[PDB]
């Protein structure tokens, strides 16, 4: 992303079944924000969105996402941050 300065930002997901395909995941983001990366391995799978906003926005709802009769978990793997010292003036 422009706008931003981190840029992409990662995702973890676990509680992943086994029909469970790196597409089926990306996809389900690429409805939120474009994908980069994609893995899934240790039950787990690591997605990777473009902007930070629009991963908020698919954790969010993809979060218990009814996926082959399980329930998948979704946590925002980058937790944000806030700048304490300093006003942040400029």
């Amino acid at each position: 992303g422009s706008s931003g300065s981190s840029g992409m930002v990662k995702l973890f997901i676990g509680n992943l079944p086994r029909e469970a395909t790196e597409q089926e995941i990306r996809s389900l983001f690429e409805q939120y924000g474009k994908v980069l990366e994609c893995d899934i391995i240790k039950n787990y799978g690591f997605v990777h969105i473009e902007d930070k906003t629009a991963a908020e926005d698919a954790i969010r709802n993809l979060h218990h996402y009814k996926l082959h009769g399980v329930n998948i978990n979704v946590e925002a793997s980058k937790n944000k941050s806030k700048a304490s010292s300093g006003p942040s003036s400029g």
